[PDB]
């Protein structure tokens, strides 16, 4: 029946009766668990039941169940979709079901901020251009000069027999990564194909480490357009080490933003195939995934040597040693620039008090323990000796397919 | 595609299928509607002679032999000896096999490359808890071999119907005393409360150091645990020391050369080996960062942290990542230099990513349980923590079992 939860550090035990609320299964069986797999493999009464538990949810969020407007709405629900086989948000709603989605997403470890987030309605978007637009208001927003806000932008819903809006982008800022004759990329590995789309589609490239990319923006069966940034919105900070001078010379720099633009937002039913959601960042994205990845920018070894550290052997611990500077590095440029950032131990330690503020409000709380602990030093923080239980409930953050 | 599990490394790009899940038996903790897999412990004659018969399948598959007149006749003897007594005996060749089996079957276990190196000592003949100090000084003296380990198991006799077990009482055959304190805390290793309680409550007398190595609590077939005090000379320690920061030596802290597990259950063919303490040798971390870091362990973090004249007042100087990578590395070297066999967690997970290609090529899959394979420290700078994984029960296995008392 219902798990139970262990926290192994502390010896406290809770029980996740939240999970009986999901309705979509996830990959494991029990022959096997594929909770470590990053990517799933792959009518009108389905979207009605959706639509009505929605509703419900939002209501009961009011506290108004069962009260004169909950009736009524849904029966609007309920008329439109039986008349023309879809239904509408109302903006409310809306801004509801984008924090639930928020709440719910399981690989997220900044969930105790869920309830502060400011909701762009751009339902009324009939263009690229438009698009942009609200894209651009939303950094200008979000940035806040370095005191940074969590925002999401919501472009209208996907319409049956009509192409979606899609920002083809995986985040608003990304840099270019440049594949050169000889096999290396110049750049962020990551990006080569979104790169490459870019100048196919017109873009003049740059030939930098750090070239922030153009957005490529889809309006329903049309090409998608090309949009520069101005460069002014698109806040940097310049890495340097508070001890270690050479560092500032490796000539590193990181942006302040990280808005993921290609995930689907699924409220009630409905289908938001583009909502860029932004927040801030924890300091182990930049410093351990983003430079350290031996398939990104791959900084270690540079970093080592710079330290004059033994690259010889593993057991110099010269990969450790390097990685902590540089996440060191990140935390003290974001704070010596004034932009908003927070550590892998300040970070862990905010989503137990998150947990426990779920337990009592909810009775549990979906988390990917794989997604939830940090790259580096993990057993150092609190949430690698808790237990936790995966699975998907609505709204819901979701992966979609590339629109190429 | 093919019906099977897709699985992929992020790093390289690579992608393979695992078949191997398809042999699973035995149901793990998931459901579609929810993933458990972090959770650390989740909850007949004719029962017995199927997984026996499964069992001398995998035997006769392992040696080739499978259809032969032997297959059959050693599938007609096992029947015919559950059918007689209710249970049957392993040879000592199947016992062998079983028992690498069990740990190449081992999910948490990134140490599997050497899976094919296992010393199996059959101590099925053991018939008091004085034997089973015999058979178990005579493993660690094997296994230590003056600081050039040797992974090695030795295994007691199965369990039987209406008859006590055997049991080793304590969870490793080397563990450090936890003695509570008149203030609530605790001198020595935290871990170890419990059985450290037990061996006073049996007539140990206690010392009140950090680092007491633990009596042995042994039990024979229904008959209450004796105690028995290792002889120092055979448990190896490793005084630990820095490579720069001279000052860490002054500490004090060390810790013993052998890992040598001795409260899991070892399950082959449905029979069960209450007691079958096994050992192999240590990667860094599990000393440097689970032993030595954990807040409910020695907790030594702070004080390392202190002796650096680090900032931990706030979490933003990484004070404890710095600490926690030098106390590593104090392990490695001071191993290193003691000559005692130790590997890191760079080359360990390397060296798992090579058994994940043999084990693709030999039985199409590998099950891993990715929370235990990905080390403590440093992750993502690991091979493994860019590999899915699939992970699921295969037998012969290690079980946890519950504790005797
Ligand atoms: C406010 C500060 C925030 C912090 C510190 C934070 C932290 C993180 C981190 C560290 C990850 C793992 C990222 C990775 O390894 O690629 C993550 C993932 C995620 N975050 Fe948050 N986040 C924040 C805000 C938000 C907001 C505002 C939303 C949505 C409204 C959000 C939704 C998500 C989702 C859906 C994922 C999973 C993405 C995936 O499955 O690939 N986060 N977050
Ligand atoms: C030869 C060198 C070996 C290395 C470097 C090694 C490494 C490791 C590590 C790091 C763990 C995780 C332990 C923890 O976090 O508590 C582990 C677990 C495990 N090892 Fe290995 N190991 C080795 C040999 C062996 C041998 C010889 C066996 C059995 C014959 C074995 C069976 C297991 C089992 C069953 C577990 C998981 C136990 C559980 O589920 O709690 N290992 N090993
Ligand atoms: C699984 N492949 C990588 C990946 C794919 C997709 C997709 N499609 C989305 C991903 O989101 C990572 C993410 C998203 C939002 C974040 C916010 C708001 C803040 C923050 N600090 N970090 C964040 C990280 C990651
Ligand atoms: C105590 N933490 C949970 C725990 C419980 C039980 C039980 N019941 C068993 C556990 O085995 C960890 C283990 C086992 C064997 C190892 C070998 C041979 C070598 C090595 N380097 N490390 C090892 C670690 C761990
Ligand atoms: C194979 C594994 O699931 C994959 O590398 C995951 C592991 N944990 C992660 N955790 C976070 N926060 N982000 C990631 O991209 C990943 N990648
Ligand atoms: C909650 C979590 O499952 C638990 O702390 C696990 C995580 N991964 C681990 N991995 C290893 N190797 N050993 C452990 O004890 C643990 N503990
Ligand atoms: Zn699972």
């Amino acid at each position: 029946k219902f798990p139970r939860v262990k926290n192994w550090e502390l010896g406290s035990i809770t029980y996740d009766t939240l999970c009986a609320q999901s309705q979509q299964d996830g990959p494991c069986t029990p022959r096997r668990c594929l909770g470590s797999l990053v990517l799933p493999r792959k009518p009108a009464e389905q979207l009605l039941s959706q639509a009505r538990d929605f509703i419900n949810q939002y209501y009961s969020s009011i506290k108004r169940s069962g009260s004169q407007a909950h009736e009524e709405r849904l029966q609007e629900v309920e008329a439109e979709v039986a008349s023309t086989g879809t239904y509408h948000l109302r903006e409310s709603e809306l801004v509801f079901g984008a924090k639930q989605a928020w709440r719910n997403a399981p690989r997220c470890v900044g969930r105790i901020q869920w309830g502060k987030l400011q909701v762009f309605d751009a339902r009324d978007c009939s263009s690229a251009q438009e698009m942009f637009t609200y894209i651009c208001n939303h950094i200008k927003y979000a940035t806040n000069r370095g005191n940074l806000r969590s925002a999401i932008t919501v472009f209208p819903q996907r319409a049956p027999g009509r192409g979606d809006f899609r920002i083809w982008n995986s985040q608003l800022v990304r840099y270019a990564g440049y594949r050169q004759q000889d096999g290396s990329v110049r750049g962020d590995p990551a990006n080569v194909e979104i790169t490459e789309l870019c100048i196919q589609h017109g873009w003049t490239p740059g030939n930098g480490r750090f070239d922030v990319l153009p957005l490529l923006l889809q309006a329903p069966d049309e090409a998608p357009e090309l949009f520069v940034l101005p460069p002014e919105l698109v806040l940097e900070v310049p890495l340097e080490h508070p001890t270690l001078e050479w560092f500032a010379a490796l000539g590193l720099r990181w942006y302040a933003l990280p808005a993921v633009s290609n995930m689907l937002l699924e409220i009630g039913g409905l289908e938001f195939s583009a909502a860029p959601f932004s927040g801030w960042y924890m300091s182990t994205e930049i410093g351990t995934r983003n430079l350290c990845d031996p398939h990104r920018y791959n900084i270690l070894e540079d970093v080592a040597v710079c330290m004059d550290l033994d690259t010889r052997t593993t057991s110099s611990l010269w990969k450790d040693k390097a990685a902590v500077e540089i996440n060191l590095a990140v935390l003290h440029s974001f704070q010596l620039a004034k932009v908003t950032i927070v550590d892998h131990h300040a970070a862990t330690v905010s989503f137990m008090k998150h947990l426990d503020n779920e337990q009592k409000a909810r009775g549990g709380c979906p988390a990917d323990w794989a997604w939830i602990v940090p790259p580096i030093s993990g057993s150092l923080t609190p949430v690698f000796h808790q237990e936790m239980v995966n699975y998907i409930l609505s709204p819901a953050f979701r992966y979609q397919p590339d629109p190429w």
